[PDB]
C-alpha cells in the first residue's frame, strides 16, 4: 500500500490505546487543518508572549504538530490524552484518536508528493532512540507510511556526542545545509528518546522584485529607535485588505499559487504585540476571505530568520507533561529490555527563512521591465517599515506551514 492510496483501515486501531473527545460557507477546510491552525495560534501566542518585541520569531507549527502526531502513535492513557488535548486534535468533532493519523496521511500525501513544481517542501521529523530500543513492529509500519519517518537507533549511552553530530548531519543534509545545528552543543548517556523535526521550503515569487529597486530605507523597531534595512520594492495585483484597527493583510503567492506568504502589517499607531494577542484561527480565516485582488505598491524588506529551540519546556507549560516524565510517560509503542520507563528526553525544532527579490531562499537575479503601465495616483501602498507578522500557508489545504514575526530585518 501507498501513502496516497492508504485507506482508513490501513491505520490499525488497537482498543488498549484509544481516546474519545466529547462533542461540542465557501469551500471545504479539513478538520485536521483547523485543529492544526488552532495549535499554531495557541502555541505562537505563547512563544511570542515570552519574547521581547524586538526579537524575530520563526517556527513551523505544522512540523511540530506532525512530529507529535507521529509520537502519539505509541502513546497511551494520560500520555495519549494530553497529546490530543494540547495539539487540539480533540477539537475534531467527535472522531477517535486513530483517525487523526488517517488525516495526516491524507494531508502529508498532498504536501509532499514528488510531482515536482517550483516550490519545494521537504519534511524532517524523525525520532532518535538508543540502540537498546526496539520500536514496536506495527508502530513502525504506520510511523513510516503516514509520516515517512524512521525510528533511527543510535548510541547515546556509549559515545553520545558522536550521535548528536549524526543527527545534525542528517537534518543539515535534508535542509540543504541551511539548518546544521538542530541539537545544540544537550545529549548524553541520560538520553533515551529524541524527537527532531523541521520543514524546509524554497520557492520563487510568482511576482519577483527587481534588485534594481532595493534601496536602504528605514525600519522602526519597537523600542522606538530605528535602523537600516534592505527594502525591496514593486507594484502589481495582489490579494489585499486593510482590516480592523487599520491592519494591512497581504498575500504574496509563490510560483504555483498553492503556497503563499501572508504578511500582517498593523498601522503605525498599533503595536504588533496587540495584534499577536488577538490572533485566532477564526480571525485569521476571516481576513484571508476578505483579501481582494488589487493594484498596489509593495515595500517589504529583505530578511533572514533562523529561529530554533527545545520544545519540552514550553510544551509542558502548555499541558504536555507525562510524555516527558520518566515515571508518568506511557509509550507502549517503544520497548527496551528491562526498561519499562520510556519517556522523551527532549524535542528540538529549527526553522529557517531567507527572503529576497527572488523568493524563498532562491537567489538568482531577475531584472524587470514594465512597458506602458499607469496606476491610479490614488493607490494603496504597503510599506512594511515597522514590525510585522509572517505566514507561509498551503492554500489548497488551508494549512499554516510557517509563522513568525520579522521585528528586526536590520543588518
Ligand atoms: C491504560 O489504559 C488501558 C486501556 O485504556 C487500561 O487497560 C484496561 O485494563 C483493565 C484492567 O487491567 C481492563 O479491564 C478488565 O481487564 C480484563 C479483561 O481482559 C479483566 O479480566 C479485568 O477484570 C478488568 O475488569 C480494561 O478492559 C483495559 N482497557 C480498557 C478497555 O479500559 C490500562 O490498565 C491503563 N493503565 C495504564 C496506565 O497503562
Ligand atoms: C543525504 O546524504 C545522502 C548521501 O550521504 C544523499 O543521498 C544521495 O543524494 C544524491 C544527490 O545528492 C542522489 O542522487 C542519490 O539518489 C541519494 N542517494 C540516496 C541514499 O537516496 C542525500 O541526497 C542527502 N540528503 C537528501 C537530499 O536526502
Ligand atoms: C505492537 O504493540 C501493540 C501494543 O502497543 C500490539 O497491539 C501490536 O500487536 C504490536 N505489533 C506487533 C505485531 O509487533
Amino acid at each position: 500500500v501507498d501513502i496516497c492510496t492508504a485507506k482508513p483501515r490501513d491505520i490499525p486501531m488497537n482498543p488498549m490505546c484509544i481516546y474519545r473527545s466529547p462533542e461540542k460557507t465557501n469551500r471545504r477546510v479539513w478538520e485536521l487543518s483547523k485543529a492544526n491552525s488552532r495549535f499554531a495560534t495557541t502555541f505562537y501566542q505563547h512563544l511570542a508572549d515570552s519574547k521581547n518585541d524586538n526579537d524575530n520569531i520563526f517556527l513551523s507549527p505544522l512540523s511540530i504538530s506532525t512530529a507529535f502526531a507521529m509520537t502519539k502513535l505509541g502513546a497511551c492513557n494520560d500520555t495519549l490524552q494530553q497529546l490530543m488535548e494540547v495539539f487540539k486534535f480533540d477539537t475534531i468533532s467527535e472522531k477517535t484518536s486513530d483517525q487523526i493519523h488517517f488525516f495526516f496521511a491524507k494531508l502529508n500525501c498532498r504536501l509532499y508528493r514528488k510531482a515536482a513544481k517550483s516550490s519545494k517542501l521537504v519534511s524532517a521529523n524523525r525520532l532518535f532512540g538508543d540502540k537498546s530500543l526496539t520500536f514496536n513492529e506495527t508502530y513502525q509500519d504506520i510511523s513510516e507510511l503516514v509520516y515517512g519517518a524512521k525510528l533511527q537507533p543510535l548510541d547515546f549511552k556509549e559515545n553520545a556526542e558522536q550521535s548528536r553530530a549524526a543527527i545534525n548531519k542528517w537534518v543539515s543534509n535534508k535542509t540543504e545545509g541551511r539548518i546544521t545545528d538542530v541539537i545544540p552543543s544537550a545529549i548524553n548517556e541520560l538520553t533515551v528518546l529524541v524527537l527532531v523535526n523541521t520543514i524546509y521550503f524554497k520557492g520563487l515569487w510568482k511576482s519577483k522584485f527587481s534588485p534594481e529597486n532595493t534601496r536602504k530605507e528605514l525600519f522602526y523597531k519597537a523600542d522606538g529607535e530605528s535602523c537600516s534595512a534592505s527594502m525591496m520594492y514593486q507594484e502589481g495585483k495582489f490579494r489585499y485588505r486593510r482590516v480592523a484597527e487599520g491592519t494591512q493583510v497581504l498575500e504574496l503567492p509563490f510560483k504555483g499559487d498553492d503556497i503563499t506568504m501572508v504578511l500582517i502589517l498593523p498601522k503605525p499607531e498599533k503595536s504588533l504585540a496587540k495584534v499577536e494577542k488577538e490572533l485566532t484561527p477564526e480571525v485569521l480565516q476571516e481576513w484571508l476571505d476578505e483579501l481582494e485582488e488589487m493594484m498596489l505598491v509593495v515595500h517589504m524588506p529583505r530578511f533572514r530568520i533562523e529561529d530554533g529551540f527545545s520544545l519540552k519546556e514550553q510544551l509542558q507549560d502548555m499541558g504536555l507533561v507525562d510524555l516527558f516524565s520518566p515515571e508518568k510517560s506511557k509509550l507502549p509503542g517503544i520497548v527496551a529490555e528491562g526498561r519499562d520507563d520510556l519517556y522523551v528526553s527532549d524535542a528540538f525544532h529549527k526553522a529557517f527563512l531567507e527572503v529576497n527579490e527572488e523568493g524563498a531562499e532562491a537567489a538568482a537575479s531577475t531584472a524587470v521591465v514594465i512597458a506602458g503601465r499607469s496606476l491610479n495616483p490614488n493607490r494603496v501602498t504597503f510599506k512594511a517599515n515597522r514590525p510585522f507578522l509572517v505566514f507561509i500557508r498551503e492554500v489548497p489545504l488551508n494549512t499554516i506551514i510557517f509563522m513568525g514575526r520579522v521585528a528586526n530585518p536590520c543588518v
